[PDB]
């Protein structure tokens, strides 16, 4: 099983594919728009992946799907994996809300964490890569 | 027989005709506009087809004549026709309704699902053409 297969307007990397999303969302928002379409708000977890990122990133701004909820005490993707690859901008993690940060990628694919309700011009989901049959 | 007649208000295209309807309908309120003039919502079998109408979609999304119905499984024409050619859109279709999906076409002429109860602008109908008889 070859593993590169991408539905049309998504790019793959790997074993994954990517949209890159315009359009103005909060987090959830950006969520809900990823699980429509089959994928979730991105996870990222190697330099190589985020190169490929910050490659098609929106200058403005983009969700990423990683939160630090009080309830689990630390950053976690939307798919539960805890955060291994960090990119974040200097001086970050810097807490907004005590209880609930989204994060957000910049143009040039460093981290931050924002108030959830920030509403961004851009968002990223990814997906699995269909598999070509041996 | 050569078969390129149209009634009026109708536009040929091949040997079919086609209405392009404007006013809010839910989709059984399109087909039943459609079935009224003597036609049908619309059916597309060809790229040729889609080209036609794409060059005539109304901006704001047209209710065409494909629907999903969970009793055949399948997406399925009005007139019982299969689904050969596509113009789905990118992520499409994604089923809106657990049971009864109605698909429209977008002012780029790709199609999407909606639920059947979604209001629309437009719709567009179809019917064959009638032919001449030998000279």
């Amino acid at each position: 099983f070859v593993c590169n297969t991408c539905p049309e307007k998504w790019i793959n990397f790997q074993r994954k594919c990517y949209y890159f999303g315009k359009g103005t969302k909060q987090w959830v928002h950006a969520r809900y728009a990823c699980d429509d379409m089959e994928g979730q708000l991105v996870s990222i977890h190697s330099p190589e992946e985020q190169d490929f990122l910050t490659k098609r990133a929106s200058h403005t701004g983009s969700w990423i799907g990683l939160r630090n909820l009080d309830l689990k005490g630390e950053f976690i993707w939307v798919d539960g994996s805890h955060v291994d690859y960090s990119n974040w901008a200097p001086g970050e993690p810097t807490s907004r809300s005590q209880s609930e940060d989204c994060v957000m990628m910049r143009g040039s694919g460093r981290w931050n964490d924002a108030f959830c309700d920030r509403k961004l011009g851009a968002w990223v989901c990814d997906r699995l890569a269909t598999c070509t049959p041996p």
